[PDB]
């Protein structure tokens, strides 16, 4: 049924990543749950999982890298 890649109950697509990337450029977090709470506050509309996880997702998805 699903694609060949399991990862939570949220299929991170390019369309969903394109938006998040726009937030990371504005908020510009510093690798932290508290900070991610802001960027995730927007994408939260899509029922996104906790920020603690998204922190790593944006890395393996948006090729993000902590400072």
């Amino acid at each position: 049924g699903p694609l060949g890649s399991v990862a939570k109950k949220i299929t991170w697509r390019k369309q969903d990543l394109d938006r998040l990337k726009r937030v990371i450029a504005l908020k510009k977090p510093s690798a932290s749950d508290a900070d991610w709470t802001e960027v995730l506050r927007l994408l939260a509309k899509e029922g996104v999982v906790e920020p603690e996880v998204v922190r790593q997702i944006a890395i393996t998805r948006l090729k993000w890298v902590e400072p």
